[PDB]
């Protein structure tokens, strides 16, 4: 009839596996700038966790992984359908936390955000399905959207509770969000490949399509993947093979490197201004 | 990346079907641009539920046309689902009221509790009561008409304040009789394995009845049943006598509707 | 025609390793009896037939690829040719009760039998439809599959002994019955400490039972049965979920009883014949202790 | 104190240089608590004469200092002590082995009682001792009598066996329990051996006078294999000169084992006592064979009496008939029943027929994965594969319970013999079927004379065997009838299933098209393909009735039941 | 133990079915102008025959057909690999045929033309694996090698052993043989979709796909027909409905219309050169 | 446009690893019949070309992932590509027997390439309909089938050879297809020692055949060929029945034999030159 354990179960399993805490720290991070009480960088905390616990839960059907973190994935244990449908009531949930902050400008900048999320992850998601090779600028415009969007709009809520004062500090924060989005995009990019499965593309994988537009290996090897569903360990080697041979790694580097220098020439800048 | 094409795709694809206009027909003194307001977020939600429905029943038609996950993917669909959530609180909010938000979350929440249920009961194959699935259709099915008469009522010129409990309960018998007769007229006229009332009193009345039981659970491991087996299904259903324990059903809420 | 293809399956599988806990059933209950040697190697060969057909229909509706480490019979002859080899074993053992030169060892072979049946019949709705049954249910259902072959055997021995030894009949009947719920509860805690066919078992019950609303075992559970089979993290899981709820405790505690009730039963009957039986003893001491 | 505890036993005072000149100044320990060794045989004696049966030697036992397992090993821990003295005793007695039968079963409850109480404590520590057992037992089994063997150096290592020295040796190693590695066990084989030889040889030795006496008794004996007799035969003396001969052969190799102690393990690695101590233990028994064989009844019985005299202080059936109700529910054409004496027989033998048809129909359905039986769902669609093939069991098993009503134990082996021949046919029809292979026409004509023919056969000889006794001379008439009817039935299924086989059946039709034309490639193509795909399509299946057709075939089919018509 | 019963057979099924002999009546039409004997005729006739069959026995492999003119596919009595087997054969088999027209030069002209219709349905199978609209150029530029590449074959080898005097007519039959093969394929095309199923690009699809670039429908269509190896009715009906509006069957109407202006002025030309 | 799409199967099994048997072949075969070096080049060139496209070919006909631990052609091009890269290699290896400057070079080839197709047609069939051939059925499909291109190349090799070479052909030739039986049986014994593709060998059909009842063997057989391979254990009962029905001696005794035949034909060759 009525208990509401069928709802949270998929909710409450993603809750309870372990975590690096990134947007958490992030939180913290600018707390120091902005200062704020400790109920409301609790209750944004509360906001960042259940958005990317839904995030994750849904991205993992959209890509057939049976685990995450070593442990099973929230759809072998509940089903698909249920992990859905928890997965969509979790929006909810959250629209009765920011309705809680006191502010009617904060479900505005809720409500752009999630939009540009889910924008920057209908691409991804038909460039996944129809194999088409985005552009650099395509692939950097979608990453500062689907992964930088839950830090601009953690950051967006955050300078509008924040006590007065300062206020000019919006710009800069915004800025820091979106190559800190692009940063922990590339950086996960460059780790599963140095160290695909389901034909997703990355960075270091579009300058070698890009440079080399008579590469048939690689575009053969690319839709065996969409095809079977899954590269074998002998192709994924053959794949890496051909990525170190148009220099993509070397250029993966040079694009964190030169990510990390803007990162911390905004900290410099900020940290100057306050 | 600016565009918004591969994410209202699915929603405009659902909408261009045809459709019957119940929950338009169903929308108190209002002005006209608050119904074309509400008949706005009734036609999305249902827009979002249908899209959400055929994926989780692998249904490949839709009104003899392609359903949308097979013209665009399943994830697509999805993402398109819950920005048609997102696009609704969007809607809610422009009819500038406080009060209407509160409302909007608590009967999403209900909707989506009697979905879970009905999404439970369907895969682990558990056969409820005659109570709890009487229960969980008033709110999975009964939910959008509620929704739209609690929101119809508050934003009413005064005066109509008291007949809230009236409408909510007429909105609550509609929907019990919208989804008993969707439920009649589907074996009067399965392949996922869905209770209904006349397989729920099949199945109580008759403890021992193994064929039954065995001809479902073929259904649950082989995608589906065929012609031969469906007929035997529907003989038993009909010496079981529940063609017609499931017609007393129908009289007995027309009978609750009329009244109020 | 010229045999083969029929008592091929059956020659397989009687060409594995075993174990020999019926044949040692037999020596062990003999001293007690005292049979011929002749009378005690054919109920042998009655038990091993009977079991050999009962492990080839089993590996068959369990789908499972290898018995004993090796191929199962099913992957090497096929399902159908199995299956008849299984069916015409059922009619050799019958040709082998009727040269043991008693009328009444028919009536007890088809009414135990049908005893056989009807226990694995429950086991085999259970599995498929993913029922859960009650600790009594399960349990009562495991004294008529697995401890009604002891009970053939020890029905049939107590009626070709000499004259005098025919009073001690209920007595063993419970001995061998309790045999079979301990050798059962036995395997079923062994494979959990050291589900891919969706198989029920005493810890899996009180799982389940403990908790009525612990919604993650009753989905592995089911995707188990959606899937023919879990994975190894899966199963880990399924196996952790067993020891916050004591299931582990139980099923040695339900141990600890069958052994107490054994071993009260074995005192009992070496106390109303007068001759200590240090070989049915000593098949206790290789089972637990 | 992880060493030798020898405070609770103590070595023997004699004033002599050695005793009978041998063990000269070894340690030959007594243990004061050996109250628990005395009544450890005895314990062992009182079991064999109650499981086994009367004995009449009395067996080990001396006034003097005490049994031969107290004597040379009393080095056990207070507890693992009279455990041992139940095994030597019956070790010391089973040399010489409906009352039978019964004897047998006191056999069984001896070796499982010394096996329990050693294996109890602790089977690792155990195992060791049934190792040897085994082994040792059997190979004094393998070496004949009647053949002799060769010079005597040869001869030791299958004595120091035969009679058995790891015997002794691994209770000694049970008495401390420690557990030795496998290879370093091999290269001091040959360390062990020289004090081992020397240890039993003695044995023999001193009970060389009583085993004379024994060849003259026996007769029929061929051989008293003995090592001191072996000189008798080989080196020809008189008696006492082979006394003397090992008296000091065997003092000569022990001294040797003194060296090995203090070699190596002990010398440049003097710092690893952890090590040291291990060797020591084993040449501590020495003394004590020479002790009790000196002058024990066993091997000089002279005391006899003196020596006794001395020393005598669920409701089930829903989920079982749920496949078979069903199934015999279904329209059926009632050809049997027609085929088929009192009213209530001809019922019986009906009821008969219909339950292994039904069961038969219920194995076919599942190996054809056929979805339909007459237009409705057939059995294994409704009740799963596993739950038909149970209640199919079961039928068989219940035709029994009707076979026997009928008051005739000859009617209980033609049931027998008939399923005997149907399973035969069946297994035949399944081999051809699975692993695509073409049988010959005798062949095929063969099998449906017993899968088809089987039940009209059984029924028959039934039928005749009830059947009042004057009308029993026609049985093979009708046996004969029965074969041709159900060869007909077969016909006239395969022909008719042709005009208007998606699992790959070979029929009557298809075998002459097979054979009559050996370079068709194209039929066995697409057989191949209904064999891999699992089914034929439409057009394939034309194709397969037009390459039928060509041949002539489907004229051949017609031909073969006007034959078989004729005979009916 | 050597028959060639195996090698064979999957070439006699192919050849036992019914036919439209448009290379036969192709041949027969170049040689009113060319005049050669009838045995070089029959010759070359059964060269174009067998080189027929072979690539209908390859194509129906590489497109996953059960049937073929309402009969079974030769893949499907024999198997995929006999079928292989027997197409690289008939290969070798039309080689042997070839060198009996006396005459060097077709050995060279031979395997020029192979070469071409290898490089065509090349580019065809790369363009139906990879999902990759091609252009309309590069459309054109594929049947005129892959279809147009046997006629051309049959002409060069036709004017070569021809009986002397005409030779400059060469390249005005091998522009009518490529105008022709362009023909034909889209009019096979146009004949398929009024009347994709292995995700093959055709005329009014390039078309759609290139005048339309955010129909996302039709786009998610052809990606649902690769994921499941076809299309059903509805899916079909829609495709069709979505083609039937963006004027694709007018836009294929015209280029047919086309066509036929140059065969016939093509005709006209090589009808005035001649007596 | 280009030849990208055509050519490219054919690169990359010319670029994997390979062992170099028909070259060396080639070079030995010089000696005696002192070719220069410009056709020896042309020949290792056709040897190269015939034996990538029929390693291309075979590996789609046994559906083997992987090849020398490397993926396999239609894993990267899919099978389409990779049958078409074929047949355009057999199209491509005619025009460099043209270049020999000889006809009589493309007679041997049409009927050794005959040749081979039979052996290899011989072979699918056995392997897809499951029968069992006898031995001297099997032994006359592999000197065909692995003793065709040796024998292809012995006699283009005898025809351009510089003037006499009279009577050097029919020893050479015998020699190749003993040798390519050799390297069959050869490849048999280790693929035994150290199935799937229900695959008979000289082991196997020794095995068959001397045991007309073994109803073991041909069970597994069957479950390799439905399933579509042998798992581990199934792979282990088959080797014992193998071991225990003496095919592998059988198999030793006729490579020593086959070996000896070798050694006798070297023997003889030199000692006529």
């Amino acid at each position: 009839i009525l208990g509401d354990e069928h709802l949270l179960g998929p909710a409450e399993y993603i809750s309870s596996l372990p975590s690096k805490g990134v947007r958490e720290a992030f939180i913290d991070g600018l707390n120091v700038w902005l200062v704020l009480p400790d109920h409301r960088v609790n209750q944004l905390k509360s906001i960042a966790q259940t958005l990317h616990n839904a995030s994750l839960m849904l991205d993992d059907i959209e890509d057939h992984s049976p685990l995450r973190r070593g442990r099973p994935s929230t759809h072998m244990i509940f089903g698909t359908e249920q992990t859905i449908n928890s997965a969509n009531f979790l929006l909810i949930d959250v629209m009765e936390k920011v309705r809680q902050l006191d502010d009617p400008r904060c479900m505005d900048i809720y409500l752009e955000e999630m939009r540009n999320l889910f924008i920057g992850q209908s691409f991804d998601l038909y460039w996944t399905r129809n194999g088409e090779c985005p552009s650099e600028e395509q692939y950097l415009d979608m990453i500062r959207q689907k992964t930088g969007g839950l830090f601009r709009l953690l950051t967006r809520m955050m300078v509008q509770i924040a006590p007065v004062q300062q206020k000019g500090l919006e710009t800069q924060l915004a800025s820091l969000s979106d190559v800190l989005g692009e940063f922990f995009q590339v950086r996960d990019d460059y780790k599963n490949l140095t160290e695909l499965d389901e034909c997703k593309f990355s960075y270091p994988l579009i300058h070698a399509l890009t440079s080399q537009p008579k590469n048939v290996q690689l575009r053969g090897i690319l839709q065996q993947s969409r095809s079977a569903g899954g590269l074998d360990v002998p192709l994924k080697e053959t794949v890496l093979s051909h990525l170190r041979q148009a220099g993509s790694i070397e250029y993966t580097e040079a694009k964190m490197g030169e990510l990390m220098e803007k990162i911390t020439d905004s900290v410099v800048s900020l940290e100057g201004e306050t």
